[PDB]
């Protein structure tokens, strides 16, 4: 029993993870056999940030102006080409550590974990999900521009983030492994907005289901509802809609726990009226939105 | 910026996992140099054991230890309550360690294992009580909990059972265990749980670091007026010791430690007075001082 906000095993990507510094600036690239990946905005000077041009500062590069430092190797960089928002960097030696990986594209309310660097060093790995703003809530302090996220599943590590900017808001926007942001953000050094974050429903009803399986039931109720009666009151505690999709998808949950997906949509609209009155929930004083029905059933 | 709950990169520790088979059990063992580390509850015994009996009758073959590759075993003896069962061949991906042995209110990452296949990573702290709320199921016994300062992994726990509460115990990697606890099918109960009181007063000058100020107060106490509220709310007594650690936070921050548990004081009788700390409504005890530094400050 118990429940952790639980991250993937680290080790395939810390085998990944190199120092890219261009001019003077540094960050951390992905190397995957004779390509490093890295966000393109390590090209940029102090005064570029708020209006760059990438392709005319890359055709003024050389390949020997990239400075690519795997831990103690210096590789040599044999090609530079552009992928939307990330440099790829072409190296003599593919990396042998190279596991077998997909790049992929999440969708707001998946999970991954990151791998947070500084000069492509791992400092620490953390669990976290996508926002709905296509935000996402992390710990990243200056340098740690290039540090990726990603799911493994069965020795194949999915890719699916990079990070390259921190909002005034406090939070934090990147890209897919193809360089094509989540969110309407651009990597320049204008005002940014971050969109209304919203509570990710279909994440929270899992982790009710989750409650429910480590045996707490105290939060449950007689009633029901309709799929549109729940979004008409969960929306106005700016909670997302749940829509058919996620009914289906938490079929599985239901089913073990024998409780209705539109029968714990009712528990979560009474906790939402009440609150907890002094109680927790597997550890937690508020609702939790960062594990998804597929977490919920690795973890249980 | 950002606070998150970090664990370490978890790849040396990753290579040192291996399954091991006795009979009819299957769990996880640690992989150092020739021996592998494992529980020794792997071999209607558990009602009343007599482990010196028990392994008298077990011969290496035995033991099927799984790294694809089955490793023989030339030797089984036993420390405490660890199984060290030497090997053929010492794991060339042995890192650099240290069995240490930590207190309570001390952090550290577990590395949650199944079959031997390392499965997920999460950040932890040792209770008051001597207990962990972790997250294990059927299987992760041999599961280990380290921490990693400058190259250097320092083992400290490795997981028997499951307590009828949901928490968890084991031992640091001697096989000694952290609690008053015994490898054994009996009633076993966890104490009076009590909070860490300096991780929490580290986490509010967090806090205090990311921008949430509100708490503050511009009042001030004393250690002893202090203490006696701590003992009404089943917090940990707070040392003078204590207040020496969060020498460095009360220095970046301008906020003397007697202020600070002004705040806390505060805290406790009053409640949050339905407001939230770095993203919590709970008063968060599992990041020590060193932690809030080390993540504040990017250390890789
Ligand atoms: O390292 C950098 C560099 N930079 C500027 C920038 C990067 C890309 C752009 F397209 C436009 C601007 C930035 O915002 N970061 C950070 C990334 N994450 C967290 C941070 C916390 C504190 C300070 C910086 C942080």
């Amino acid at each position: 029993s118990g429940f952790r906000k639980m991250a993937f095993p680290s080790g395939k990507v810390e085998g990944c993870m190199v120092q890219v510094t261009c001019g003077t600036t540094t960050l951390n690239g992905l190397w995957l056999d004779d390509v490093v990946y890295c966000p393109r905005h390590v090209i940029c000077t102090s005064e570029d940030m708020l209006n760059p041009n990438y392709e005319d500062l890359l055709i003024r590069k050389s390949n020997h102006n990239f400075l690519v430092q795997a831990g103690n190797v210096q590789l040599r960089v044999i090609g530079h080409s552009m992928q939307n928002c990330v440099l790829k960097l072409k190296v003599d030696t593919a990396n042998p550590k190279t596991p077998k990986y997909k790049f992929v594209r999440i969708q707001p309310g998946q999970t991954f974990s990151v791998l947070a660097c500084y000069n492509g060093s791992p400092s620490g790995v953390y669990q976290c999900a996508m926002r709905p703003n296509f935000t996402i809530k992390g710990s990243f302090l200056n340098g740690s521009c290039g540090s990726v996220g990603f799911n493994i599943d069965y020795d194949c590590v999915s890719f699916c983030y990079m990070h390259h900017m921190e909002l005034p808001t406090g939070v934090h926007a990147g890209t897919d492994l193809e360089g094509n942001f989540y969110g309407p953000f651009v990597d320049r050094q204008t005002a940014q907005a971050a969109g209304t974050d919203t509570t990710i429903t279909v994440n929270v009803l899992a982790w009710l289901y989750a409650a429910v399986i480590n045996g707490d039931r105290w939060f449950l109720n007689r009633f029901t509802t309709t799929l549109n009666d729940f979004n008409l009151v969960a929306m106005k505690y700016n909670y997302e809609p749940l829509t058919q999709d996620h009914v289906d998808i938490l079929g599985p949950l239901s089913a073990q726990t024998g409780i209705a997906v539109l029968d714990m949509c009712a528990s979560l609209k009474e906790l939402l009226q009440n609150g907890m009155n002094g109680r927790t929930i597997l550890g937690s004083a508020l609702l939790e939105d960062e594990f998804t029905p597929f977490d919920v059933v690795r973890q249980c």
